[PDB]
């Protein structure tokens, strides 16, 4: 019934703020894309922030999920390469045209700077903390404090996705950014 | 005009002080020109609004950190890029783990100023030292020839992200041990020397 309409509203959000951006698309064109009326867009989000809030949960989930199947597939054969192609499919992932406009460039600007970290961390720090974990455990990582590690590496790889989402020629942006992430990385792995 | 001119700096200092104790949102502009002893139409012709005000308080806080952050490496000792590298590193989660700094750049800035506002802010400041220092290290042998804007842009996110770490943790004090030695071990990774 409301949880019809809400799945209805963030699925055209989604879609038509994945091709425009949040700040070209108003919330009347998203209730038509959704077949709802302005009345029960406004009875399940009290304005167009708290839409794309719940845009952004739904987005993140997929992001998570694709990364954890690219790393599945990778044919990583040790810890310290699960990592090496945890940064790829990061690299892979926001590179999605869609995870670009709604991750990289509008969710900083929407939630800030405080409430875009407590969702790229929420999602991400689980994940970070095992692989590092497991690197440790292998012998193939220093022993040292996880969150701090995770948090650093987390903050180091979001930049990366930002500077080559605003880049004036992408393609070279990643090359040269993966390369700077691999020296990094491999400074810290054995 | 030089009444003017002496508001004008008044004003950015006592809005500095009162901002950095309590914060933006807790300080209103009648309180800031009561501290700085100037009447509001004063403070109108200066500033058109309180978020002016705070855009130019940030300019003198910015300041003044890349000035203590230069102090601080050039009281180091640091004889070779790569030492140069690791005292900067350090002089920047000294610098960031100042109250007022904490306060004024890593609290309110992001919010007042919005994302474009304060990375730009933030590049402004911190770019050109950054880069300077990896070209320096690379000139040297101590650092592999590459790309230098990108490998600035990845330390400083890995950096910003250190600072916003410690200023929002439980145990500040632990966390800005241990967040240390994973940027010295991730700069040691990387260092010829
Ligand atoms: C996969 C991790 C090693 S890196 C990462 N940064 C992120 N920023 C925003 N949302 C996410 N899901 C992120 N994941
Ligand atoms: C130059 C390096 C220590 S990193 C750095 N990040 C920053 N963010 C905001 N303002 C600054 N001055 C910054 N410096």
């Amino acid at each position: 019934r409301s949880a019809a309409t809400r799945e209805a509203l963030i699925t055209g959000a989604r879609k038509l703020w994945g091709l425009r951006g949040y700040a070209e698309v108003g919330t009347p064109e998203i209730a038509t894309e959704a077949g709802v009326t302005r009345g029960a867009m406004y009875h399940q989000f009290a304005d167009k922030a708290a839409l794309f809030r719940d845009v952004v949960e739904v987005v993140e989930q997929d992001v998570m999920a694709r990364m954890a199947t690219l790393v599945a597939a990778s044919g990583a054969a040790t810890p310290a390469d699960a990592i090496r192609a945890a940064v790829d499919a990061w690299l892979e992932v926001s590179g999605d045209p869609e995870v670009r406009q709604l991750i990289l460039l509008d969710a900083p600007v929407v939630l800030g700077w405080a409430g875009f970290r407590d969702v790229a961390q929420r999602y991400s720090l689980g994940m970070t903390e095992q692989l590092i974990t497991e690197a440790i455990r292998a012998g193939q990582l220093a022993r040292q404090p996880v969150r701090p590690l995770a948090q650093v590496l987390i903050g180091a790889l979001d930049e990366a996705a930002m500077f080559i989402a605003t880049a004036d020629d992408p393609k070279r942006a990643r090359r040269e950014t993966r390369q700077v992430l691999r020296r990094l990385i491999d400074g810290m792995l054995n």
